[PDB]
C-alpha cells in the first residue's frame, strides 16, 4: 500500500515524497513542499504569510512552478543559455520548497545544506537540473533543502515606506524558508543546529545579506558564497532609486491613470497581469548595461539597517566559518549581454573603441573621471590595441568590478573581524560546455560540479571530471559539515589554508590536487576597493 | 709665444691656454666674459651684452660661479662636493668657456653647448665633471658652457614688473648663444652647427629654448638628460612667482614693485642665499623657489601646451635617463633615509615621503600615487617600499616628464632617440641601494674616465668613448649610430607607438620598449585629469 520513507509530517500537515533513483543508490525526496500562502492578487508585492495547515497528504512528488520572470531569449535552443531558463510553468502560486534526504531516513541529526539560487534577483528557479539535490546527498549524506523565492517586481518592487510594497520580499521569503527548515527539517533526519546556506550570483549575494541581517543570522551557522556578494554594486540600491524604478514601471504599465499616492498605486500595479510587468521590466533601468538589473534587495533600514559594506566593515563574525570563491573568467559571460562586438559565435577581438564603450556598459553610473581610471589601470600601455588584450581586459573590468573584488574584500573583512574563512578559484573548464573558448571558465560553470551533476549516467562527462566532482562536493560536504573544507584526518592530501586579510592565501580548484596561491586579484582589487570610493567622494 | 692661444673676438682679444690630455692637447679659453656684471642697479635685470675691451682679456682660468646655496648635508663626502662651487662666489659670474682642438680647428667644426643643471638654484660650468678637454679631443667638436644666474638672482620675478621680470638666467643663456653665433667661428667653430646638451635643470633648459622662438635660431639640435621643461618642477606660474618673491622680501626684511626690487637690491648676495629654500610652500624634496616663470613673453604657454601644439618637424633630439632618477634625492627629505644606512622605511614613513616626494597635490592625488605603487601582496616590505619611493619621485619628476616631451615631439615630427643610462660607476661613493642615481651619467659623457689620475677601470674607459661618440656622432648629424658600421648594433629612433630606447652599459646596445610606460600613464594621462576634475 504505502511506503513509510516517503511520509513525513511537519507542523501544516502530512507530506507524501518520491524515491528517487541515483547512480550510488536511493534518495528520498520531497519536492515542491508549500511553505508559504500563495502571494496572489491582493498579496502581491507583499511580505510571505505562513503556509496555513492543511488535512490530508500533500503529494511532494514533484517540482513546483518557476516565479514569474523574464526568459532569456538571446541563442534559442543554445544549451547555455536554456540550461538557465525556467523548466517549469511560470506562476506567482511559486513559494514551495524542495528537501532531499538519504534512504532511508537518517537515524541520527544530519547537516542540512541550504541552497539558493542566483540569476540577478530577476530570475531562477530551484527546479533546474543544475541544482538537482540528488547527488550531493546520495555522495555526502547530508540532507539538501532548496527554496523558491520571487524575483523581478514581484520580490524586490519596492515602493519604501509603503506596508503595500515594502520591498524586500524576495529575501522575506528565503527567510520565510529558513525558519520552516528550523521547524521541520528535524523531521527529515536534518539538524536544525548545522545548516550551511550556499548560492551562487545573486544567491551569494542573498547568502551574505543573510549574514548582515540579524533575525536571519540566528536560522543558519555557516555560509557559502559563490561568485556573488551582498556588496557588489549589482546587488543593492538605494530608497530613492527604488522608488524611481517602481514608479517607472508603474508608468509604463498605466499606473496610475506617477506617483499620488503609494495605496492607490500599487492597487493598480496589482490588476496587471504578471507578464505585463515582466514584459516591461527591462525598460526601467537608468542607463543601458550588461550586469544591472532593475529590481533588487533595498537598504531600507530593516532587512538591512545599512549598506551591506557599512555592515561588512563594523561586523563581529567571531563564531562563523565562511566558504568563498569566483571562478577563473567571471567576466566573459556577461559581455555577450551588450558589450559593443562581442558574440558567442566569434572570436569577439575588439577594437579600443569598442573597449572604451564597454567599460561604461559594464561599469554603469560612475562619473568620467571613473570611467577614465578604469580605462588607465586596464589598458596595457604597451599594447593599447590589441584586440585580443582588449578582450581580455573588458572581461576582467566586468569580472572584478562586479564578482571578484566585492568576494575579496568580504573575505578580508570577515577574517579581520573574526570568521574563519576559506577562498578559491574554479578554473576547471568542463568537456561539455557550450560557450566558445574564448570565454575561458564562465560565471555560474562550478555549479554542475558542486551539485555531482557529472555523475549522471545520462550526461557525457569524462571520468576525470566525475572525480572532480566527488572531490568539490566531498569539500563542501566537510565544510558543511565541520566548518573546515578539509578532510577530517587525512595527512598526505594537500591542505587548504585559511584565508587571511595578511597573506590572502586560497586555492585553485581544478583536476590537478591543490595548488595555494595569494591574492585574489590583489592589484586590481585595490582599485576597485580602496580607491575608486574615495574619487566617487570627490 | 703661441698663436693658437690667442683670439679675437668682437669684444676683443684672448689669451687662452693648452691644456694636456691622454690623446693630446687642446685649447682652452676660460672667463670669457659675454654680459656687463649683473650687478647693483642690474641685480634681476635681463643681461646686456659685454661692452668691447681693450688689451688682452686673460682667459686661462674659470671665472667666479654665481651666487648659490652651497649643499651641507654631508660634509666632506665626494659624492655631494663634486657639485658644490669650486671658484668663489659672485654676481660679477656671467662667463663662458670654449675648448677647442689643438692646433685651432681651420675648417668650421660643429659645436656643442652645455648648459648646467642644479635645480636652477645651483651649478656651475666650473666643475671638474664638466670639463670640455677629452670630449674635444676625442671628439673634434668645440665645446662652449656658460655659467648663467641661479636662484633669486636667475630668477626671481615680480611679473608685469620691468625691475624684476624673472626669466633673466634663461636670457643669460640665450645671451651666451647669441655669443657662439657671433664668436665660435673664431676658434674654428661652425655657428650653422649647433648642438644643445644639459643634464637636470639644464636638460629643462634646453627644452625651454626649444620651445621660445628668440632662442630657436641659436641652435640646430639638442640633448636632454634626465630633465625636461614640463617637469613639475621646472617653471612657476605667475602667481606663485609673486607669492614667492614676496615671501623672500619679507624675510629679509623688506616690505609697490619698484620699492620692493630697491630693498631686495640693497641686500647682500649671502642674504637672500640664506632664505631662498624658506620660501617654499611646503616641505619638499625636489621642489625649488626660484624656477622660469610662464608669462606669455618668454613661454608664451606652459611647456606642456607649447609642445602639444608644435610643428616639430626638422629637429632631432636626444633624450634620455638613468637607471635611478629617484634615488638620491630621497636623503634631502623623506623620513627614514640616509646614504649611511639602507634606508629600509616602514610603510607609515613611505606614506609620509609621498606627501613630500610629490608636494602641493590634494589628498585624493596622494591616495591614488599610494594606490599605484603599493605591491598589495606585499604593503609593508621595507626594501620595496624604498625601491617604491624612489620610483615616485624619479617617474613623477624625471622619467614620465621625458615620456611626455619625448612621445609629443616624435608623433609632432622630430627625429627623437631615447635612452637608459644603467652603468653604475666603480668609483661612485653613494651607496649601493641607491643605484645609477640622478647626475651620474654626466662623468661618462665628458670622458671624464679618460683622466689618468682617476680609478676608473679600463671598460669603463671604453664605455665613456662609446658614449662621447654618441653624442658626437648625435652633434655631426642627428643621428647617434655610427655613420657606415655594419654589424654594431643599431638605436632606433624612439616613436609614440613601439617607443624603443636603448640601454646605455658595458654591454653592446640593448633595444627595449616603454619608458615606464605603465607607470607614467598615470603622471601623464590620469592624473592630470583627477587634478581639473
Ligand atoms: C562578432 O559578432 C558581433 C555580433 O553580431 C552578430 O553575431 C555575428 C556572429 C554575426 O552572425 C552577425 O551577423 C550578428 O549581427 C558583431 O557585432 C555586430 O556587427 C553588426 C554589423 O557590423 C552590427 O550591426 C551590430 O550592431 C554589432 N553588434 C554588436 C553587439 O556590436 C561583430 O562585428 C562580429 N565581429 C566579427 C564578425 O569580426
Ligand atoms: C637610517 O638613517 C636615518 C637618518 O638618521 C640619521 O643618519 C643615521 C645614519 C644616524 O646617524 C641617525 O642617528 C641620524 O639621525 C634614520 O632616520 C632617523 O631616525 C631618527 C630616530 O631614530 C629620527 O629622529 C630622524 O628624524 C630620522 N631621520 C630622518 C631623515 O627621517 C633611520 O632610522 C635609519 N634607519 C635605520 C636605523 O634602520
Ligand atoms: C491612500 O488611500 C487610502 C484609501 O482611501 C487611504 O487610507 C488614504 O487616503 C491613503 N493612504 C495613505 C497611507 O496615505
Ligand atoms: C543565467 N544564469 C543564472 C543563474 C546563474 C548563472 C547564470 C549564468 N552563468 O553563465
Ligand atoms: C639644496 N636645495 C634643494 C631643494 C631646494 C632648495 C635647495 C637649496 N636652497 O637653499
Ligand atoms: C646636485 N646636482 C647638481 C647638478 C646635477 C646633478 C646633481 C646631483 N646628482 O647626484
Amino acid at each position: 500500500r504505502e511506503d513509510a520513507e516517503l511520509l513525513v509530517t511537519v507542523r501544516g500537515g502530512r507530506l507524501r515524497g518520491i524515491r528517487l533513483k541515483t547512480p550510488g543508490g536511493p534518495v528520498s525526496a520531497f519536492l515542491g513542499i508549500p511553505f508559504a500562502e500563495p502571494p496572489m492578487g491582493p498579496r502581491r508585492f507583499l511580505p510571505p504569510e505562513p503556509k496555513q495547515p492543511w488535512s490530508g497528504v500533500v503529494d511532494a512528488t514533484t517540482f513546483q512552478s518557476v516565479c514569474y520572470q523574464y526568459v532569456d531569449t538571446l541563442y534559442p535552443g543554445f544549451e547555455g543559455t536554456e540550461m538557465w531558463n525556467p523548466n517549469r510553468e511560470l506562476s506567482e502560486d511559486c513559494l514551495y520548497l524542495n528537501v532531499w534526504t538519504p534512504y532511508p531516513r537518517p537515524t541520527s541529526p544530519t547537516p542540512v545544506l541550504v541552497w539558493i539560487y542566483g540569476g540577478g534577483f530577476y530570475s531562477g528557479a530551484s527546479s533546474l537540473d543544475v541544482y538537482d539535490g540528488r547527488f550531493l546527498v546520495q555522495a555526502e549524506r547530508t540532507v539538501l533543502v532548496s527554496m523558491n523565492y520571487r524575483v523581478g517586481a514581484f520580490g524586490f518592487l519596492a515602493l519604501p515606506g509603503s506596508r503595500e510594497a515594502p520591498g524586500n520580499v524576495g529575501l522575506l521569503d528565503q527567510r520565510l524558508a529558513l525558519q520552516w527548515v528550523q521547524e521541520n527539517v528535524a523531521a527529515f533526519g536534518g539538524d536544525p543546529t548545522s545548516v550551511t546556506l550556499f548560492g551562487e550570483s545573486a544567491g551569494a549575494a542573498s547568502v551574505g545579506m543573510h549574514l548582515l541581517s540579524p533575525p536571519s543570522r540566528g536560522l543558519f551557522h555557516r555560509a557559502v558564497l559563490q561568485s556573488g556578494a551582498p556588496n557588489g554594486p549589482w546587488a543593492t540600491v538605494g530608497m530613492g532609486e527604488a522608488r524611481r524604478r517602481a514608479t517607472q514601471l508603474a508608468h509604463l504599465v498605466g499606473c496610475p491613470p506617477t506617483g499620488g499616492n503609494d495605496t492607490e498605486l500599487v492597487a493598480c500595479l496589482r490588476t496587471r497581469p504578471a507578464q505585463v510587468l515582466v514584459n516591461h521590466e527591462w525598460h526601467v533601468l537608468p542607463q543601458e548595461s550588461v550586469f544591472r538589473f532593475s529590481f533588487v534587495p533595498v537598504v531600507d533600514g530593516d532587512f538591512l539597517s545599512d549598506t551591506p559594506e557599512a555592515l561588512i566593515n563594523a561586523g563581529d563574525f567571531h563564531g562563523l566559518q565562511v566558504l568563498v570563491g569566483v571562478v577563473k573568467d567571471e567576466g566573459s559571460y556577461f559581455l555577450v549581454y551588450g558589450a559593443p562586438g562581442f558574440s558567442k559565435d566569434n572570436e569577439s577581438l575588439i577594437s579600443r573603441a569598442e573597449f572604451l564603450a564597454g567599460v561604461r556598459v559594464g561599469v554603469p553610473q560612475v562619473s568620467d573621471l571613473a570611467a577614465e581610471a578604469v580605462v588607465l589601470h586596464y589598458t596595457d600601455w604597451l599594447h593599447p590595441e590589441d584586440p585580443a588584450r582588449l578582450r581580455e581586459a573588458l572581461s576582467d573590468v566586468v569580472g572584478d568590478h562586479n564578482v571578484v573584488c566585492p568576494v575579496a574584500q568580504l573575505a578580508g573583512r570577515l577574517a579581520a573581524q573574526g570568521a574563519r574563512v576559506y577562498a578559491y578559484v574554479f578554473e576547471h573548464r568542463a568537456s561539455t560546455l557550450s560557450w566558445p573558448l574564448w570565454m575561458g571558465v564562465p560565471h555560474g560553470y562550478e555549479i554542475e560540479f558542486i551539485f555531482g551533476i557529472p555523475l549522471d549516467p545520462s550526461r557525457n562527462y569524462t571520468a576525470e571530471e566525475k572525480i572532480f566532482a566527488q572531490r568539490l562536493m566531498r569539500y563542501w560536504a566537510n565544510f558543511a559539515r565541520t566548518g573546515d573544507p578539509n578532510e577530517p584526518r587525512d595527512p598526505k592530501a594537500p591542505q587548504w589554508p585559511p584565508y587571511t586579510a595578511g597573506a590572502q592565501q586560497y586555492v585553485s580548484l581544478d583536476l590537478r590536487p591543490l595548488e595555494v596561491r595569494r591574492g585574489l586579484r590583489a592589484q586590481a582589487c585595490a582599485f576597485w576597493n580602496r580607491f575608486l570610493p574615495k574619487l566617487l567622494s570627490a
